[PDB]
């Protein structure tokens, strides 16, 4: 599924994301726009042979079960595929363990880099949530 930018808003709202560790609504949706374009089939394969799959790329190497990506952990205990479901509730449960491991958000290389320091409420301007 490709989400409209206010309808994922509103479900990662209504999923508990928004100021989940302190980080606002706007900065997890400017990530999945840089990550996936919101596409929850995204997949990219990384140099090292993992893979990052769904709207928020999350990696094989350490978070989700792919079959083909050796010596690697399933910290979020999921098969890699229940990340591009539309229900986009696998990502997020995943993703609030990978942001609260330490790095915060810059475990996402998009956020670090185009999101990060930014006006990211300008991401839910104009949604009713
Ligand atoms: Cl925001
Ligand atoms: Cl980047
Ligand atoms: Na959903």
């Amino acid at each position: 599924k490709v989400f409209g930018r206010c309808e994922l808003a509103a479900a990662m709202k209504r999923h508990g994301l928004d100021n989940y560790r302190g980080y606002s609504l706007g900065n997890w949706v400017c990530a999945a726009k840089f990550e996936s374009n919101f596409n929850t089939q995204a997949t990219n394969r990384n140099t090292d042979g993992s893979t990052d799959y769904g709207i928020l790329q999350i990696n094989s190497r350490w978070w989700c079960n792919d079959g083909r990506t050796p010596g690697s952990r399933n910290l979020c205990n999921i098969p890699c595929s229940a990340l591009l479901s539309s229900d986009i509730t696998a990502s997020v449960n995943c993703a609030k363990k990978i942001v609260s491991d330490g790095n915060g958000m810059n475990a996402w290389v998009a956020w670090r880099n185009r999101c990060k320091g930014t006006d990211v409420q300008a991401w839910i301007r104009g949604c009713r949530l």
